[PDB]
């Protein structure tokens, strides 16, 4: 049982409320048309908009405090980060994270994940570039609380174990660093891999329950499953290059997202393998699931280059598991 529906250009993260009984979508618009962009309100069953959003500056990444429904984005282009009311759609403000000059010489770090403590109020964002960094943000005032420096070489993985106090993130030197979140410290660096071969963990996925960690590697066409605790590989699933990854408790498998082929694969987290993949064309980007678990959304970008620009809206499919 599947659904596709066109929701508009530049198609990013999204964002679910069970309160709400909505799915938002965040969408960059055309490059070469359009300056901000828009973020979408959308039906869970129909996915027909309900809302739109415009956005001085083009959202991309996307999460949500569920204590208090509001959303966050990532201003990928723009270095920053904005807050949107999800009951009534307001902007509430935004937050710049690297003010300098995009210079040749110069490259502003750029946010790419976002994931919200809902016990604390405190949003995390990794802001990457050669020496990556995570931003912690009060998500009460929308002010910058502090940064947490050296994270490697474009680290983009996040996530969160809020009641385990651990923060995470993945870089492309291979790393998996994990954070005391009570004090904003590094408490480890792990190299996952020892092969001799490069590594680029792009994003991460928690188990908090049994506590593993799945993680993408854009290098190799193997998903790997990571004892939180120690590091350790707990398995290596045979999966083509992936990219996102998303844990999904209620069914205790996890959906992986191959952009260049096309599809999305259900890994069995019990047996640790492929057994079974839904057709998405043309370049899936990323996941979202509904509270209870049971339907899978994923964002789709049509094939478009800086050069020749795709005409049609990217789409969202609805996939009830």
């Amino acid at each position: 049982e599947m659904l596709r529906k066109a929701v508009g250009k530049g198609a990013y993260e999204m964002a679910y409320s069970q309160q709400e009984n909505a799915l938002w979508l965040a969408t960059s618009q055309s490059r070469k048309l359009d300056k901000g962009g828009v973020v979408y309100r959308l039906d869970p069953v129909t996915l027909e908009v309900t809302q739109a959003i415009h956005n001085d500056l083009k959202p991309f990444g996307a999460t949500i405090n569920n204590t208090t429904q509001t959303l966050w984005f990532g201003n990928t282009v723009n270095s920053a980060v904005t807050a949107i009311d999800a009951k009534t759609g307001e902007v509430k403000g935004r937050l710049v994270l690297d003010d300098r000059k995009r210079t040749e010489e110069v490259r502003p770090l750029q946010p790419r994940e976002l994931v919200a403590d809902d016990a604390t109020n405190t949003v995390y964002i990794s802001g990457i570039g050669k020496e990556s960094v995570i931003w912690v943000v009060d998500g009460g005032n929308i002010k910058l609380k502090t940064a947490i420096q050296n994270t490697g070489k474009m680290s983009t993985g996040l996530a969160l174990d809020s009641e385990g106090k651990r923060l995470y993130t993945t870089n492309a030197d291979g790393e998996l660093i994990t954070i005391d979140t009570a004090d904003n410290k590094i408490l480890s660096r792990k190299k996952l891999l020892d092969d001799g071969k490069e590594h680029f963990f792009i994003n991460i996925s928690l188990d908090t329950a049994r506590q593993r960690a799945f993680i993408t590697d854009s290098k190799a066409a193997e998903v790997l499953v990571v004892d939180t605790r120690n590091g350790n590989i707990l398995a290596k699933v045979a999966a083509p290059e992936s990219l996102a990854v998303l844990f999904n408790p209620a069914r205790n498998e996890a959906y992986v997202t191959h952009r260049q082929a096309g599809k999305v694969s259900v890994i069995d987290a019990k047996s640790y393998k492929v057994v079974k993949t839904f057709d998405t064309p043309t370049h899936p980007n990323s996941l979202a699931l509904s509270a209870d678990g049971k339907t899978l959304y994923v964002s789709v970008k049509q094939k478009s280059t800086k050069q020749q620009e795709a005409t049609q809206p990217d789409d969202v499919i609805r996939i009830a598991l």
